[PDB]
């Protein structure tokens, strides 16, 4: 079952790919090789600095006619820097020129931490602390909103909002759209029911990211935990013939998730995929989420002191 309805209408592909961290000189053949190998969906991003490249594989893959455009889902999301309702339209529309693209099928606001404008994401001053914006989550979702009375973008939604951000959107003087989707980290080690029943509650569809725990994240250290490499997670795969990234893949679209698995490697993106032909079993699905550790991998730990900071609350 492949796609999930989102609450404007649009089916949404329960599986995508992820592109942080996947170099400029490898993500146009990722891309490619995963739109010849089923995927439609693709998880972009203005910060991840590679859409130009990711934007190359569509185009080509559109170009050679192996899918048409509303056969893909591109989702990419703005960043913090741009949160002021001026600076939301001009933040897509470089995202839509880097994508070779005239519309989004989801555009997310990366954060709900709006920052100083600039030419630097994350600007600092002396404490190691961001230098905010004087913004707010429901101004910039009213800006969100235009884009798609301009036809920029499909649907719109948020990432990494806690549900009492989730709840200001939803209780916004006049919200005209509410969010379609909230992407949140979602793994074993973090298995947030408490966020995902709230907004599966309200309509609001969740995207996992993160699934196999990040390992490439650039400030992983070594004492900290491996997903892929947890014996109990093995002995699923095991059981049925899988590797331990397809058990790990399944496992959220099982609760009703979309998931993001970012890989460069062909082999790996098309391993990724082959997740349509199994079923974890109830009790399974039981032991998986029994592994949570309240283990966050993005933490978002240099805006602890944000106003809009998400991860004080308890979800
Ligand atoms: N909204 C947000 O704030 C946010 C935050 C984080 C992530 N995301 C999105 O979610 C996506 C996925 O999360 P992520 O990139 O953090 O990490 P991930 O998907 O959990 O893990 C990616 C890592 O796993 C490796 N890998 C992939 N498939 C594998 C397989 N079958 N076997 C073994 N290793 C495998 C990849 O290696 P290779 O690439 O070398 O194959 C890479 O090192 C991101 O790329 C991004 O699109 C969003
Ligand atoms: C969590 C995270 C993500 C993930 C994502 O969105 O997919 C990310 C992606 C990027 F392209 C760049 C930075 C980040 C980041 C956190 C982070 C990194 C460095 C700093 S420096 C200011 O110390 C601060 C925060």
């Amino acid at each position: 079952a492949s796609r999930i309805l989102l609450n404007n209408g649009a089916k949404m592909p329960i599986l995508g790919l992820g592109t942080w961290k996947s170099p400029p000189g490898q993500v146009t053949e990722a891309v490619k090789v995963a739109i010849d190998v089923g995927y439609r969906h693709i998880d972009c991003a203005h910060v991840y600095q590679n859409e130009n490249e990711v934007g190359v594989a569509i185009q080509e893959k559109l170009r050679e006619q192996v899918v048409k455009r509303e056969e893909l889902f591109i989702v990419s999301k703005l960043w913090c820097t741009y949160h002021e309702k001026g600076l939301v339209k001009g933040a897509c529309q470089k995202t839509l020129s880097d994508l070779k693209l005239d519309y989004l099928d989801l555009y997310l606001i990366h954060w709900p931490t709006g920052f100083k404008p600039g030419k630097e994401f994350f600007p600092l001053d002396e404490s190691g602390n961001v230098v905010p914006s004087d913004t707010n989550i429901l101004d910039t979702w009213a800006a969100m909103e235009e884009l798609v009375d301009e036809g920029l973008v499909k649907a719109i939604g948020i990432s990494n909002f806690n549900h009492l951000q989730v709840e200001m959107i939803l209780n916004k003087p006049g919200l005209k759209y509410k969010p379609a989707v909230n992407q949140i980290e979602c793994h074993p080690y973090l298995t947030q029911e408490k966020l995902i029943q709230y907004c599966q509650s309200k309509g609001i569809v969740v995207t996992a990211y993160s699934p196999l725990g990040s390992p490439d994240r650039p400030w992983a250290k070594p004492e900290d935990p491996s997903l892929l490499e947890d014996p109990r997670i093995k002995a699923i795969a095991a059981k049925h013939n899988k590797t331990t990234a397809q058990v790990l893949i399944r496992f959220p679209m099982q609760r009703n998730l979309v998931v993001i698995p970012k890989s460069v490697t062909p082999e790996r993106i098309a391993e990724n995929f082959k997740v349509f032909d199994f079923e974890l079993s109830s009790q399974d699905m039981t032991t998986l989420l029994s592994y949570n550790r309240n283990w966050r991998v993005c933490a978002l730990l240099s805006c602890t002191s944000h106003k809009d900071y998400p991860f004080h609350e308890e979800f």
